[PDB]
């Protein structure tokens, strides 16, 4: 078996590997990427996203969300707050504020250590899920606004065709700016590219461990366990590296910088924080690999998850008896 201690694998595809996309994350598989849940792809060195980020300031960020912390510094919950519209300029000069500015540090290391030290202590402010791409029309490579459809891809493999579309979102991120622990809707993989700015960092749980993750949440946050069976797909709760540590849960580490992508798997768990002003892109995908995890993936019938048109479909054809349930929580 490859890959058999789950680390993050480390890509550097040639000019010529990087044409067919499906083929090299086929590639990464039999080398056992998708062991770990998360793999960096280091793009060769002629290709572009973009010629440049020069005149990007105007686009608008319609409900910036300012991330409140509750718990003690190492298992939190967040909840976002709705803030006033701004462009892209104005988040810009507020990220780069004294009072929101990334702090004096060393290194990678001592930067980590303070953001687990002192989050819970700010309230970050978070440009997500903007629909929109900064990759220009003429990129022809790993371009992500031009990716094969998972309704496609339900198609080609299943023979249904379903309606739906699937297009990627914008993230204008600032120091100590969170994503919480989840993973992505109907165990899709994720693509990440970071346009611009300064690094991600990134935590994530093996897929074949998954499931002790899942059990330490709700040890840690035992009335959201009690509410919904399917708490994680809030995408709320906190736990440091220490905590997963303490209990011995399996993941690993890595830190994205800008022209860089990451991938995640299948039902891989992550977790992360932005380490100043940046811009990153990203959109969910599938193979054929993906559909076994489709049809076992989850759901949160509470109410509270509350997502998109196109999934529907995905749930009404992979998970039939759930349907019924889950809509109730989507109506
Ligand atoms: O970059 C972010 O804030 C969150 N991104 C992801 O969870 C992803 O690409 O799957
Ligand atoms: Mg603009
Ligand atoms: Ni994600
Ligand atoms: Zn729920």
């Amino acid at each position: 078996a490859q890959n058999p201690n789950c680390n993050i694998m480390i890509f550097h595809p040639t000019k010529e590997e990087f044409n067919d996309f499906d083929k090299y994350i086929a590639y990464m598989e039999s080398q056992g990427a998708h062991r770990a849940g998360l793999a960096k792809i280091i793009p060769p060195k002629e290709w572009k996203a973009r010629e440049t980020y020069d005149n990007i300031s105007e686009i608008l960020i319609a409900t910036p969300l300012q991330q409140v912390a509750s718990g003690r510094a190492g298992v939190f919950t967040q909840y976002h707050k709705k803030k006033k519209a701004m462009t892209v300029g104005e988040y810009r000069h507020l990220a780069n504020s004294k009072k929101y500015q990334t702090p004096p540090h060393q290194n990678f290391e001592d930067l980590e250590r303070k953001y687990w030290k002192n989050r819970i202590y700010n309230s970050p402010i978070y440009g997500a899920d903007i629909s929109g791409s900064l990759f220009d029309e003429n990129t022809k490579q790993w371009n992500l606004g031009h990716l094969g459809t998972i309704q496609d891809l339900l198609e080609k493999e299943c023979g249904v065709v379903i309606e739906g579309v699937n297009t990627p979102y914008l993230y204008f991120g600032m120091w100590k700016t969170t994503f919480a622990w989840h993973t992505e809707d109907m165990d899709l993989y994720s693509i990440n590219y970071l346009h611009l700015g300064e690094p991600k960092t990134w935590y994530v749980v093996p897929p074949e461990h998954g499931q002790r993750l899942e059990r330490l949440a709700r040890e840690l946050f035992p009335g959201s366990s009690r509410g919904c069976g399917a708490f994680l797909r809030h995408k709320v709760a906190l736990i440091s590296p220490t905590v997963l540590k303490e209990n011995g849960i399996p993941f690993n580490r890595i830190t994205q910088e800008a022209g860089e992508f990451m991938v995640t798997f299948p039902y891989g768990y992550h977790a992360g924080f932005n380490h100043g002003f940046n811009c990153a892109e990203a959109i969910n995908f599938a193979t054929p690999r993906w559909i076994d995890y489709g049809k076992m993936a989850s759901q949160c019938s509470c109410g509270e998850a509350r997502v998109t048109f196109s999934m529907d479909a995905f749930v009404r054809i992979l998970q039939p008896e759930r349907y019924d349930l889950w809509k109730r929580g989507q109506d």
